């Protein structure tokens, strides 16, 4: 996250950390959403790679003992079946993570909600990114969980030829675009969060930003809409 702010650590309890092993260690690659107590909702770019993955939730500091945090494997990883990696903008970057045992709830460590199917959010909505993301573009990964306020910018505007033209869909949420905030490289697969009457709800999975860099004027941060894809994740959660 490019200028963001440092989240309270009982702010985000559904965001989570996917890492991978990397010789004796582990590597923060992407962020994700707790939506079961055994499944995580990230992006399917994030899960690409033959890794092998694990799950951290009640994260705060990626370097530092929280006395919060808890280590599971990922057993089972369900792609969207649409989902093409040599095709961002055609959408359907979303992949489910069943983990290989089921968290413990407490303050650091709840479930994200989600939106009703189909809801879309008027332009200028107030949302938060959040993730341990670059914190400026070719920079490096935050140490603590940042959070940066993001605004909508609906399809319209988004889809127009001065923002991302015809990158972007209606399968999408886009936010922010005013060049100083932004998601970047390891917010992916993280929440969007999105006040609505009164709730925050989980509206997007960072999924990209401009090849020119996170924070670019009119090049919003990119979203899956998770409430396009409701009927999936619970026919995903039934049949696994
Ligand atoms: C997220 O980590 C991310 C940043 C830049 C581009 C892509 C596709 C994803
Ligand atoms: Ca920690």
């Amino acid at each position: 996250v490019v200028g963001g702010t440092e989240a309270q650590r009982n702010s985000w309890p559904s965001q989570i950390s996917l890492q991978y092993r990397s010789g004796s260690s582990w590597a923060h690659t992407c962020g994700g959403t707790l939506i079961r107590q055994n499944w995580v909702m990230t992006a399917a770019h994030c899960v690409d790679r033959e890794l092998t993955f694990r799950v951290v939730v009640g994260e705060h500091n990626l370097n530092q003992n929280d006395g919060t945090e808890q280590y599971v494997g990922v057993q089972k990883i369900v792609v969207h079946p649409y989902w093409n990696t040599d095709d961002v903008a055609a959408g359907y970057d979303i992949a489910l993570l069943r983990l290989a045992q089921s968290v413990t709830l407490n303050s650091y460590v709840q479930l994200g909600v989600l939106p009703r199917a189909g809801t879309i959010l008027a332009n200028n909505s107030p949302c938060y990114i959040t993730g341990w993301g670059l914190t400026r573009t070719n920079g490096q990964l935050a140490q603590t969980l940042q959070q940066a306020y993001l605004p909508t910018v609906d399809y319209a505007i988004c889809s127009s030829s001065s923002y991302w033209g015809s990158t972007v869909k209606n399968s999408m949420v886009c936010a922010g675009g005013d060049g100083v905030r932004s998601g970047c490289q390891g917010d992916s697969g993280g929440p969007l969060h999105c006040l609505v009457n009164g709730q925050y709800a989980v509206h997007g999975v960072t999924s990209f930003v401009s090849r020119l860099g996170c924070n670019v004027t009119r090049k919003p941060t990119v979203f899956t809409r998770v409430s396009a894809y409701i009927s999936w994740i619970n026919n995903v959660i039934a049949s696994n």
